[PDB]
C-alpha cells in the first residue's frame, strides 16, 4: 500500500517532466484566450497552492500517512502542470507584447495538446498491456477506459475543427477518414475492456492487448497527418528583447519544475526505509528549492 | 530491365508457392469448398499437364532470351502450382476421411488457411507500399496493390460477417462486427492516401501512405487473431493410422512437386545474370526432371 506511493512519485514525475516540451523551442500561445495579467495571477495562485501542497505532502509522509501523501503528490503534479502551461503562455504573451512582434499563427490543430493525447492513449494501452489479470480490477479498467474516452473526445473535436479549417479536398476528407478509423478502433478495444471486466480471463486480457495496436496506430497516423508541415502554421516573429523576456520566464518555470522533480524523487527516496531515513535533509532541501524556484518565477513575471 | 522484371516474379512466385505449404504441415482438414475426390484428382491431372507445358514454355522462353514471356509463364506456373497444392491437400483430406473409422473435421467460424493467406497478403501489400521509392510508385503498381488489398479485405469482411452470424456468443458476435468496421475504415483511410500519391506524387504523400499502413495491418491482425481463438477453431478430422498414412503419401507427393518447382524457380533465377556465359544450364534442366518425377509421385499416391 506504500507501493501505491512509489507509483505516484513516478507517473507524476513523468507527467511533469513531459510538460517541458513547452520550455524548449519557439514561441507560441500555450493556451486558449487569456491575457498576461490574469495568467500571472493564475501562476501566483499555483505557487500558493504549491507551498501548501509541499508542506502537506511533507508532513503527511513524516506522519506515515502514505495514502494521503500520494493524492497530495497527484495534486502537486497537476498543479505544476498547470503552472508550466500558464508560464509558457505568459512567456508568449510577454514576447509578442514587445514592439516589433508579429503574433503566432495557429495550425489546424494544437500540436502540444494532440501530442499529449497521443502520449496518454499510448500510456493507457500500455497500462492495459502490462497489468496482470487479478490486478485488472473493475475500477482500473474503468479509469483506463475513461482516460481513453477523454483523449479520443479531444482528438475527435480537434480533427473536426481541422477538417473544417482545411481548404484542400484530400486533407478535408483524410481528417474524417482518420477520425472514423480512430473511433472504430476505440470501440473495438473498449468492448474488450468491458469483457475482461465482466468476464476476466487470460484470453480476454490478451485480447485487450490484441486490440490495442489498431487504436495506437490509428491515433498515431491521425496525429502524424495532422502535424504535417503545411498544417503547422507559424511561430511568432519577435525581436531579441521578446525572446529574452520569454527565456527568463521559461527559465523560472523550469526552475520550479526541476525543483519539484527533485522533491518527488526525494519523496520516493524515503519510501523504502522511512523509520531509518538516513536521508532526512535531502527531503527538506527541496521545499527550499521549490520555494526559491517559485521566487525566481515570480521575479521574472513582475519585471518583464 | 526486362530480365530485371524477372527477378521479381521468380521470387514472389517462390514465396507465393512456398507459403501455400501451410496445407502440407499439420492435421487433416478440408482444404476446399464442396468437391469430391475423383473430380479433385482430375483437376490435379489437368494441373500437372499444364505444369509440363509451362515448364517447357518458361524453359525455352528463357533460353531464347524472351524474358517478358518467361515472367508471365512463371506467374501462371505459380498460380497453377498453388491450385495443385490446394487440390492435393483437399484430396488428402477426402482420402483420409474415406477411411473406415474416420470422423470428419468440423469447421471453425472462419477458414483458417484463407484468412491466414489474406493477412499475409495485406501485410505484403502494405510492405510494398512502404518499401517502394517514389516514381517507382507507378500508376499501375498502386492500382495493383489497391485491388489486391481490396480483394483480401472483401474476403475478410465476408468471412467475418459469416463468423458473426455463426457465433453463439454475444460478445464474439459483436466483436466480429466491430473488428470489421475497424478494418474497413482503416482500409478506406489508406486507399485515399494511395489515390493521392497516385494523382499528386511526392515524398510527403508516400510517407503518408506508409503512415496510414499501420492501422490496417493492426486491424487485420487483430481481427484475424481474434477469429482464430482456440474456441472458434472447430476440430480437425479424427482418423486411424492408415488414413493418416494415406494423407501423408499425397501430401508428400504434392510437396515433392512444390519443392521441385521452387528449385526450378531458383534455377531460372540463377541464369538471369550471365546467360551468355552460364555453365549451369544443367541445374536448370534438372528441375524439369525433378518436377516431372514429382508429378509422377503425386499421381502415383493418388491412385490408391
Amino acid at each position: 500500500c506504500k507501493g501505491k506511493m512509489q507509483l505516484v512519485a513516478d507517473l507524476l514525475l513523468l507527467s511533469s517532466e513531459a510538460r517541458p516540451v513547452l520550455f524548449e523551442g519557439p514561441a507560441s500561445s500555450g493556451a486558449g484566450a487569456e491575457s498576461f495579467e490574469q495568467c500571472r495571477d493564475t501562476i501566483i495562485a499555483r505557487t500558493k497552492g504549491l507551498s501548501i501542497l509541499t508542506h502537506d505532502v511533507q508532513s503527511q509522509l513524516n506522519m506515515g500517512r502514505f495514502g494521503e501523501a500520494g493524492d497530495s503528490l497527484v495534486e502537486l503534479g497537476d498543479l505544476v502542470v498547470s503552472l508550466t502551461e500558464c508560464s509558457a503562455h505568459a512567456a508568449y504573451l510577454a514576447a509578442v507584447a514587445t514592439p516589433g512582434a508579429q503574433p503566432a499563427q495557429p495550425g489546424l490543430v494544437d500540436r502540444y495538446r494532440v501530442t499529449r493525447c497521443r502520449h496518454e492513449v499510448e500510456q493507457g494501452c500500455a497500462v492495459l498491456r502490462a497489468t496482470p489479470l487479478a490486478d485488472m480490477t473493475p475500477q482500473l479498467l474503468l479509469e483506463v477506459s475513461q482516460g481513453l474516452s477523454r483523449n479520443l473526445k479531444f482528438l475527435t473535436d480537434a480533427c473536426a475543427l481541422a477538417s473544417d479549417k482545411s481548404r484542400d479536398r484530400f486533407s478535408r476528407e483524410q481528417f474524417k477518414l482518420g477520425v472514423k478509423c480512430m473511433s472504430t478502433s476505440a470501440s473495438a478495444l473498449l468492448a474488450c475492456v468491458r469483457e475482461v471486466k465482466v468476464a476476466p480471463s487470460e484470453l480476454a486480457r490478451s485480447r485487450c492487448a490484441l486490440f490495442s495496436g489498431p487504436l495506437v496506430q490509428a491515433v498515431s497516423a491521425l496525429v502524424g497527418f495532422a502535424t504535417e508541415p503545411q498544417f503547422l502554421g507559424r511561430a511568432a516573429a519577435v525581436s531579441a528583447e521578446g525572446k529574452a523576456v520569454q527565456t527568463a520566464i521559461l527559465g523560472g518555470a523550469m526552475s520550479v519544475v526541476s525543483a519539484c522533480v527533485l522533491l518527488t524523487q526525494c519523496l520516493r527516496d524515503l519510501a523504502q526505509h522511512p523509520d531509518g531515513g538516513a536521508k532526512m535533509s535531502d527531503h527538506r532541501e527541496r521545499l527550499r528549492n521549490s520555494a526559491c524556484a517559485v521566487s525566481e518565477g515570480c521575479t521574472l513575471l513582475s519585471q518583464a
